[PDB]
């Protein structure tokens, strides 16, 4: 069904963070959202925060549908230390690990997840469809 594709897409997700981007050496600063009372003006400055945590909370309730949708969030996490941290910081090169960490994987199991991506949307539209002409009745 469209639930165990959602279930496997999500598998594949979770474990490329898990086994790949949170064993990036020294990325402990984007294992958890920014606590604001360490860094008091974070959410001043950037709009929309991420992280790795939250990106696992994503994953579980099955936000991501595609490739591009997961990596504009993982994305967002180095774009964000760009720009609170500058592109020279530490902060920005652990990053930019984490990103490269995460496409070298998706590169790996992209057969398998262009695939599941296709069914789940097939299936959604289909849904669709059907739940639109039970409304033209
Ligand atoms: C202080 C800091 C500055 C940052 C930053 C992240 C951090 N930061 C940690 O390094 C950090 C390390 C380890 C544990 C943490 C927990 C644990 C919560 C569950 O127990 C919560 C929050 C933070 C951390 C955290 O806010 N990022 C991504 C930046 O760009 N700056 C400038």
């Amino acid at each position: 069904s469209m639930d165990d594709d959602q279930v496997a897409f999500s598998f594949i997700l979770d474990n490329i963070v898990t086994q790949k981007m949170m064993a990036v050496p020294d990325s402990w600063p984007f294992h958890h959202p920014v606590n604001k009372k360490f860094v008091p003006d974070y959410y001043k400055v950037i709009v929309n925060p991420m992280d790795l945590e939250t990106i696992r909370k994503n994953i579980s309730k099955h936000k991501y549908q595609s490739r591009e949708s997961f990596l504009d969030d993982v994305n967002l996490i180095l774009a964000n230390s760009v720009k609170y941290n500058g592109p020279e910081s530490q902060y920005t090169k652990t990053a930019q690990e984490i990103v490269n960490v995460c496409y070298q994987t998706l590169t790996e199991y992209d057969e398998h997840l262009t695939q599941l991506e296709k069914d789940i949307c097939t299936a959604k539209e289909a849904a669709l469809e059907e739940a639109e002409l039970e409304s033209l009745d």
